[PDB]
């Protein structure tokens, strides 16, 4: 995993790629095509490129790199910002609080308990097995920031 | 996984939570307290609250679920923004490109390869480190997808 410095490095050269994605997304591609040429063939829109001009001048090749950028950076920054509150809490419950892993799985329940207590009508199987979904997929980042910091839980 | 509609209603339902959080979190900590009397030992605060009428009473125990609920409905909410854009990105490169993990690392290469290039200034090794890390930490999250729709590689 990354430490919130590490973060910060990612996010902070992610702005400059920001300024011209077009040219960033093109020059990757091209660094990609090049170095294994088994990429480019994946692409049935672009595989009848063969040089790097033929490349360079195509509108398409260009428009994809932007096209790949932009969704790159969105999952990275959506990553952080996941990162930024999930941390803090799993640092105080392994180091301060101590709270197992079983700990979370019973209050993941009562959770699940009261929401199908006070929103019967609204809250059916289908929304209760959408909750116990995520409540899990919470406990065991937390479980998986637990073990880098030597935690067991 | 969860499907889209599935994380949808996670946000729909933790909406009805935030209409009226201070009654969620008290009888969510409620249920933990009387479900599970061994958590109540882990709150120095609350530990002496044996009866649900003292656990109600307590303006602490309140303040302190609305805290949980408060901590847990970011993560959710922040946990299925980065899902909204991993899962429709794995969902294409499975079933129609059928993108293998390892080009995904070529491209990692050729990314990293690009910022460092462009940008000497504001990629120094630890940086090139940090970015190295977020790559390969995307590549696991597509794999998990990839494993969930059964595509090998
Ligand atoms: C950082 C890594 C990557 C990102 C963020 C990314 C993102 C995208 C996006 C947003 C699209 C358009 C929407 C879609 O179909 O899902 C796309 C299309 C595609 N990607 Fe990727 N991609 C990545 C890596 C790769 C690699 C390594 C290959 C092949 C070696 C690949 C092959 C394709 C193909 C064939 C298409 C369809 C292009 C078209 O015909 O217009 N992708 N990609
Ligand atoms: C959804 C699960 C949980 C969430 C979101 C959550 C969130 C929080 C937050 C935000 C705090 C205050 C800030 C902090 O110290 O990190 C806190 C404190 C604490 N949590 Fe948790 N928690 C959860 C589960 C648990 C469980 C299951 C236990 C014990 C069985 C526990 C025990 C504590 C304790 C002892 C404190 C310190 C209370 C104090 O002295 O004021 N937590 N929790
Ligand atoms: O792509
Ligand atoms: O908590």
């Amino acid at each position: 995993g990354l430490s919130d410095g590490e973060w910060q490095q990612v996010l902070n050269v992610w702005g400059k790629v920001e300024a011209d994605i077009a040219g960033h997304g093109q020059e990757v591609l091209i660094r990609l095509f090049t170095g294994h040429p088994e990429t480019l063939e994946k692409f049935d829109k672009f595989k009848h490129l063969k040089t790097e001009a033929e490349m360079k001048a195509s509108e398409d090749l260009k428009k994809h790199g932007t096209v790949v950028l932009t969704a790159l950076g969105g999952i990275l920054k959506k990553h952080a910002a996941h990162e930024a509150e999930l941390k803090p809490l799993a640092q105080s419950h392994a180091t301060k609080h101590k709270i197992p892993i079983k700990y979370l799985e019973f209050i993941s329940d009562a959770i699940i308990h009261v929401l199908h207590s006070k929103h019967p009508g609204d809250f059916g199987a289908d929304a209760q097995g959408a909750m116990t979904k995520a409540l899990e997929l919470f406990r065991n980042d937390i479980a998986a920031k637990y073990k880098e910091l030597g935690f067991q839980g």
